[PDB]
């Protein structure tokens, strides 16, 4: 179910981040360094309990979960919010909520790549990894 996601990615690919980080809020300086940093994401399983690691030269994150059941996160850009990780389709799709709020992080594979999508607002923005050996 999950298993094709597990492994270490690598950015390779992003359009409209920084209009994703501005629906959110994020400061220019903030938004500058995060346009020229080449995250890593690690996703790991352990029985049920899923762990995503996202590794930067700027910021680092890591969550761990059961698919279907609510966690509580902060974001990266210090956002607490519900969060819930479920599988739709064949994709990962991860909803965070506050203050009424929205915005959703949609994971699918495709030819071999991982292409996160991420929603708030009217803001789309499509990222693209690659998978290191
Ligand atoms: C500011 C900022 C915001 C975010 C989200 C909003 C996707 C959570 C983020 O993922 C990052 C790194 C890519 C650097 C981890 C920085």
């Amino acid at each position: 179910m999950v298993d094709a996601f597990l492994g270490t990615w690598k950015l390779v690919d992003s359009k409209n981040f920084d209009d994703y980080m501005k629906s959110l809020g994020v400061g220019f300086a903030t938004r500058q360094v995060a346009s020229m940093t080449k995250p890593t994401t690690i996703i790991e399983k352990n029985g049920d309990i899923l762990t995503l690691k996202t590794h930067s030269t700027f910021k680092n994150t890591e969550i761990s979960f059961k698919l279907g059941v609510e966690f509580d996160e902060t974001t990266a850009d210090d956002r607490k919010v519900k969060s819930i990780v479920t599988l739709d389709g064949g994709k990962l799709v991860h909803l965070q909520k506050w203050d009424g709020q929205e915005t959703t992080l949609v994971r699918e594979l495709i030819d071999g790549k991982l292409i996160l999508t991420l929603t708030h607002g009217t803001a789309v923005c499509t990222r693209t990894y690659e998978k290191e050996a």
